[PDB]
């Protein structure tokens, strides 16, 4: 309910935490404008700090939600699969 996502584009792999064979599940917060922008990101908790951190963001800073509709206090989280592969809850 509330904001719809269109672009839950998921946080790319680190390539210094595959090299360690690391993988990231990180749980970040974030809220949404009544144009769907999404602001206010912060990761709440994640395996390596800012290992993955920073990828998120730059993830975070892509996704879309259909306009008209606010959010506020959105937490979901992703799975940064030892493969290199990407999911979010």
């Amino acid at each position: 309910s509330g904001p719809r996502a269109l672009s839950r584009n998921q946080p790319q792999y680190p390539a210094r935490a595959q090299a360690l064979r690391i993988e990231g599940q990180v749980k970040v917060k974030f809220d949404v404008t009544p144009d769907g922008r999404v602001d206010n990101v912060q990761i709440l908790s994640a395996k390596p700090a800012n290992m993955f951190e920073r990828e998120v963001k730059n993830a975070m800073r892509r996704w879309r939600y259909e306009p008209g509709k606010p959010g506020s206090g959105i937490v979901v989280n992703i799975l940064f699969k030892i493969n290199g592969t990407t999911e979010i809850q």
